């Protein structure tokens, strides 16, 4: 089960627009995807992108169907995410999908406002993205509430944090093998290697609703 | 090895104050304690006191040591919680230890403001504590700072939920082996049963720093 990948990235970052291009592969469980920026750098750390570089290819738990790619067969789905970093900084970023033949699209917009001339952002320290696990939250109306905390470490070892809320919304009922009596959690990690030209990444998603071990 | 565990737990909520004395036992990994309010039923659902019902009783992963317990051993920690609830009621619980030999005795501060009348925790309709997941992040100064998003399962199955943030002051530095270069998770859950009088939980926890599966 190996999907094609296609994005186009969106939107500015304190008053200045960007846009990347690019795609990859995705299969149960794991994501590569390269994009470029068009017309310039980036004005800001490539490292931010790398969470707005598809929630398709998680592995699930046995019983537990893939809701997002099962969306994608009626209806979809789109998510909208809010991260709030320490310094004030808010990240904006809507994500939909249209879908081909073996193929998934995604027009992602970003929209970044607040940061300071201080950032970390805009300081070049940051060297990698943390892994998150979210806390997903079946709600009325087809919506799943997802929140988690997360962090860039930086340089000299500290880190960039920031408090993280995703709305996926359906236009259909989520699966129901996704019980909807309690949360659900999914772990996620990425391999960065970026320019202020050229990102690269590589993402694996796990979801997961009990303790690692026994 | 297994642990007498022996807890205090007193403060207000909304401005009428009230007390909670018991314990029980605490092993790697499990914990299991119960509780009995002082002169009078609690005001409020006896639910939003099973967080507040021992860090120490987590399994850790192949190589990591025990935080809680090294610290335990040397200087100790204290710990201070704060839950933001979705319709403004506002939590703060710190939390002190002492230990003696075999046992561990916490003294817990619990003061909540702004629950509105209306709010879950007075109409009685929670029936659990649902499952979190901890994103801890070791910061300067022997602080470790942890955050997670919580709910609670009502009677129709819907979810009342916090934001929460977890301030975990050591004496003394914190294990070396528990690696200051990225973050840990901890898996937690809880089994209750309680009155208004009378309160019992089993809470299973579990230190991870890798996806669950392959
Ligand atoms: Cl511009
Ligand atoms: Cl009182």
């Amino acid at each position: 089960t190996t999907f094609k990948i296609e994005s186009r990235i969106h939107g500015n970052l304190n008053g200045e627009k960007f846009e990347l291009v690019g795609g990859g592969v995705g299969e149960e469980g794991r994501l590569e995807i390269e994009m470029k920026t068009k017309d310039k750098p980036l004005a800001f750390s490539p490292f931010l992108l790398s969470h707005c570089m598809f929630y398709h290819f998680a592995s699930f738990p046995k019983g537990t169907k893939n809701i997002y790619l099962h969306a994608a067969t009626n209806g979809g789905y789109t998510n909208t995410r809010k991260e709030i970093y320490e310094d004030g900084g808010i990240l904006e970023v809507n994500f939909r999908y249209t879908y081909e033949f073996n193929k998934i699209i995604g027009d992602v917009e970003c929209i970044g406002h607040g940061f300071p001339s201080q950032s970390p952002i805009f300081k070049d320290t940051i060297v990698k993205s943390c892994p998150t696990v979210d806390l997903m939250l079946p709600m009325s109306g087809n919506i799943i509430a997802s929140s988690y905390a997360r962090a860039f470490q930086l340089k000299d070892g500290s880190f960039y944090t920031a408090e993280v809320k995703n709305n996926i919304d359906f236009k259909n009922p989520i699966h129901e093998s996704f019980s909807k009596s309690g949360p659900m959690f999914t772990h996620r990690r990425v391999e960065e290697t970026h320019t202020k030209e050229n990102l690269a990444m590589v993402e694996y998603q796990q979801v997961f609703n009990s303790a690692p071990r026994d």
